[PDB]
């Protein structure tokens, strides 16, 4: 082939690729290739991936046993339309059923990604319950087409919002501790308590008779890695039961051993009715998402159609990678490493919450974690308040990337979502250099 | 693992896999493999792909020159960020900007399918005229996904309709010049007269300030090859151009070849402000879709914030696919082995009306065709009217699945979409199968 230069890949990317969530034609990155935790430039200095690029690359980039399973398959058959059974898509719906729990959910349905299982998540609820409305957290993400948007709280909905909402989309507020003004461990059960009472309140004056489903991320993730209160999942799940909404966990992000267990949602005490994953079911290396659901929702559709699809449903390259990252997680036993890992990451970044004056607080579940990045530690004035014009938090990350620490953040959070195969050693040779640049905004930005 | 017999493989689909469009659980082929227009169930029977699946595997099944691009992206990299270029998108961008036309078009957006492919062109349209109304037709299906759905013509969209339509569509009938009682050699400027002028009558009522894009597959696919009347298209544009509605065309099923052309909306004297793709741009062996964007809305783009993103969006693997597949139409001159082959397969289905009582009409361009059956060739009764209960359209299908001619319809119609790559002995091979099976249905339905 005629092999592009890195000025050239770059250069065709500015004038003819229309880049996702920015303006067109700015400079950008050439990458070359990526492997382990890491990945080049043309220009050979390598990134720590230290965000698993979109908390995605869960297993780190090009694992052997991944890649073998792509090509393997390649061999075999790239795709099979959805109305046939194929192994890889048979085989990876019984393990994702195994691997939530057989005694509870029944099916998959395979999507393209993580809107997409949003998109017939909120559809099958309506269909299911006969209700109309959708109950979404203010401070969540789901994705960006039109229902899935709808569904989502951070202001990226505001262009789809473009000629109207769209009916039986409910918003309620959720809450984030810190920047609320509580402390997390002293004050969980008075957030708790308040925050479970609105969205009682809220249902009532909806009429929980109409409410279809409550649909949140097991943990909010984009927008900050905002662990909820203790017992705050378990009352939500609570108020499903009681007013016959379904609970619908949004695994996207959290899922595939990001928290230290399978899904998020298994460290709760809560079976959703559904929920819906994409990123770490394949690492990313073939576009796969999906929707996990109860065994009485498996039984409706027998009796009702499915009035669901897609072309693509199953892919059966797509899956076949599945089975090759899920029998990985298990095989090698990632959700224990990962609990393992907490272990350095966490005291580190409560330790960058001491030594920082710029940090307010740190979060942390298992390689799920995040800081809060302050102007102003004593009135906890946000570095970048909610939805702000001019966030400087893109020069952090440009420090950061920098010294190859490539991650990412909203608003006024750094994540630190590095790939789950990463080692002690490599997090304590990387940490430092988060450390490094914190310095530089305690004396640049207060 | 241990390889899975057929009966394992159909009974895990059967009992923990979601299937689009049916009810749960029912019984179900198994497909072991698939090479050129074949594929295979595990007892070995072979069926000929006269479907092309979903009418997206153009280039046939296991083409080497796709499966080894795919091999040899996943030995370098499988996926890298939207915020970095990659070779593989870089050059797929320009090489589809370039078939589609370099001095109109400038970017290409990219998505997993192409429901949102739809979905974002939709809320590109919105941002850049600023107006909120879509209209599109009653005659199309454009995705699953609220957004698309509600663009949607066909009851499929009837379940996502469920609490409430989205604001800003409006639906126009398009003409189905059968159906609707005229004869596509000598009724098209009165059928183009009539529902242009319909449209502009209704575009006046809904405010033509106020829409933002007409969105129209540019030949009306799944819902039965409905070639427009001569001159309409063009009026479509005339009326767009008029109003200052950017127009979309829908080239998810229509394109790479499927008509003779590269896009379908080449068979017209019009060039649309966006169009859509998915299904050929990898023949289906990865999830890619898109957008394509004239120069004009690339330019609103570099001073607006493109407010749309997903996390796959240029999948490096998937773009690898396309740069090959791409390449593969265009060295081995597919359209013009696809209007050779056009010269079979018309001529063969025109004498199907001819030769049946059951059939009423044949639509054919290129490899894109389409049988109206009908139950009573002398009143134009159809064999199953609009979104009838009990169509025995599924038992046709079944008989001629027997035969190993293995296609598919919608309404009241049999689609043949054979893969480009099909030979003149191939079709002489297959063709006679749809003839033994329309004698059946002329004995049997009238
Ligand atoms: C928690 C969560 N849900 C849903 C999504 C949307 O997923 P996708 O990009 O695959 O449409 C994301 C991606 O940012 C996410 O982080
Ligand atoms: C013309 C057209 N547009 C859009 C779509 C939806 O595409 P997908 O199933 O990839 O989401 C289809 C699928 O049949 C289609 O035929
Ligand atoms: N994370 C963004 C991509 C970031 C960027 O393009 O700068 C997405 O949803 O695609
Ligand atoms: N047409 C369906 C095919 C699956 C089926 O018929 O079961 C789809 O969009 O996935
Ligand atoms: N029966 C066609 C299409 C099946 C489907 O709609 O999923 C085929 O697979 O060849
Ligand atoms: N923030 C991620 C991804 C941005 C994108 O999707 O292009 C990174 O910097 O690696």
């Amino acid at each position: 082939m005629e092999e592009l230069t890195g000025e050239e890949v770059a250069s065709l990317h500015s004038e003819y690729v229309m880049q996702s969530w920015h303006k067109q034609g700015g400079p950008v990155k050439p990458i070359k290739k990526a492997d382990g935790i890491y990945f080049w430039d043309y220009d050979g200095k390598r990134y720590t991936d230290m965000s698993s690029l979109l908390v995605c690359s869960n297993l780190g980039h090009e694992l052997p046993e991944i890649v073998d399973a792509i090509k393997e398959q390649a061999d075999n058959m790239c795709f099979m339309a959805p109305a046939y059974a194929s192994e890889p898509k048979s085989r990876l719906a019984k393990m994702l059923v195994d691997v939530a729990d057989p005694d509870f959910y029944q099916r998959v349905f395979f999507t393209n990604g993580g809107a997409d299982s949003n998109e017939n998540a909120i559809k099958m609820a309506r269909m299911v319950t006969g209700r109309p409305k959708i109950f979404s957290c203010y401070r969540s993400y789901h994705g960006s087409t039109i229902g899935a948007s709808n569904a989502s709280g951070d202001w990226r909905r505001f262009a789809t919002e473009l000629g109207g909402s769209a009916p039986g989309f409910v918003h309620f507020m959720n809450p984030n501790m810190y920047e609320d003004g509580y402390t997390r461990g002293v004050d969980d059960a008075t957030v708790t308590a308040d925050y479970l009472h609105r969205l009682d309140e809220q249902l009532q004056y909806e009429g929980p008779d109409s409410v279809a489903a409550i649909l949140m991320e097991s943990i909010v993730g984009a927008n900050g890695v905002i662990l909820p209160p203790e017992g705050y999942m378990e009352g939500v799940r609570a108020l499903c039961d009681k007013y016959g909404i379904l609970m619908i966990c949004d695994e996207v992000m959290a899922g595939f051993g990001r928290t230290g267990k399978m899904f998020a949602w298994q460290n709760f005490d809560v079976k959703p009715d559904m929920f819906t994953f994409a990123k770490g079911v394949t690492c990313g290396y073939v576009p796969l998402g999906g929707v996990v659901v109860s065994k009485r929702i498996s039984d409706y559709f027998t009796d009702h159609v499915l009035q669901c699809g897609l072309t693509y449903s199953g892919h059966t390259l797509a899956c076949a990678a599945g089975v090759a990252a899920v029998n990985y997680y298990l095989e090698h036993d990632v959700c224990a490493h990962v609990k393992e890992m907490e272990g350095i990451l966490k005291p580190f970044l409560e330790s960058m919450v001491e030594k920082h004056k710029c940090v307010g607080e740190a979060r942390c579940i298992g390689l799920f974690s995040a800081l809060t990045i302050v102007k102003n530690k004593e009135t906890r004035e946000l570095m970048a308040p909610y939805h702000t014009p001019n966030s400087v938090m893109p020069q952090i990350m440009a420090k950061l990337m920098d010294l190859g620490f490539s991650t990412f953040g909203r608003e006024t959070n750094i994540n630190i979502c590095p790939p789950l195969i990463i080692t002690a050693e490599q997090l304590e040779e990387e940490l430092p250099k988060l450390d490094k640049v914190l310095t530089w905004v305690d004396e640049n930005l207060c």
